[PDB]
């Protein structure tokens, strides 16, 4: 029935404005750390960054839980999918607070880096690939609720390897595929594109995720210590 659909997106909507605050309600802030050049490493900044990815990965899980159905999904099965898809729901998000004239990005308490010091922070050699999928994303122009919903289809997807219950995560995936059309249409009958637009984001992401974990590898090199018990969570996919 619609007025169920209706009621899907309202809830997703909220859960993702819930945890992920919007740029435009952000006090940003900046770090004057490394903004000069390009380093290898710049470790003040790897650690505020690894902190607010810590605190971002906890939102997200936060965020699953108010998903109907999550819950209801095997708690091997909703580990799965978090360790699956949160690189992925990582980039969207502060690919999603990306800014283009000050070509910067800014993280959940408001901190703003530049370029040069995103990779600095830890980005390294895939900066300006994390950059380009936020630029190539603006033209899409999603709201709230519709990167709420795309994060929600990141998530749960059936085609996950260590499901238990594949089936269940694809039913559950249905609505949320139903109401993200529903609205990117309704809000847009002008631009019929957008819907398969953004699913088609869903590759690209995962293309950019598996680089990202890729980096990690690297990453542990660089770093004097391991990195975040959380963050290791997430990277052992
Ligand atoms: C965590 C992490 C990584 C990527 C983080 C990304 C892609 C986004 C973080 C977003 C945050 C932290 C947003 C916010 O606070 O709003 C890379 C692949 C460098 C490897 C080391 C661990």
């Amino acid at each position: 029935l619609s007025p169920q659909l209706e009621e899907l997106i309202t809830k997703v909507s909220k859960a993702h404005q819930e945890t992920f605050p919007s740029l435009c309600q952000l006090g940003k802030y900046t770090t004057n750390s490394s903004a000069d050049h390009r380093v290898q490493l710049d470790l003040g900044l790897w650690d505020k960054f690894s902190e607010l990815a810590t605190k971002c990965i906890i939102k997200i899980v936060e965020f699953a839980k108010r998903l109907p159905g999550f819950t209801g999904l095997s708690i091997a099965d909703q580990i799965t999918l978090l360790k699956a898809a949160c690189l992925d729901i990582l980039m969207l998000r502060i690919c999603t607070r990306y800014t283009p004239e000050q070509d910067t990005m800014t993280f959940s308490d408001g901190l703003t880096l530049n370029r040069t010091q995103m990779h600095n922070a830890g980005f390294g050699p895939l900066t300006d690939l994390v950059f380009a999928f936020a630029g190539q994303l603006l033209p899409l122009e999603m709201d709230d609720t519709e990167t709420g919903l795309l994060s929600a289809i990141c998530l749960i997807c059936g085609d996950r390897m260590d499901l238990e219950e594949p089936e269940k995560v694809d039913k559950l995936q249905e609505p949320l595929l139903e109401a993200l059309r529903l609205y990117a249409r309704r809000r847009r009958p002008s631009q019929p594109y957008m819907f398969p637009r953004m699913l088609m984001k869903i590759t690209d992401l995962r293309g950019i995720s598996t680089k990202g974990a890729e980096r990690a590898i690297t990453l542990k090199m660089e770093i004097p210590g391991p990195m975040p018990p959380l963050i290791r969570e997430m990277l052992e996919n």
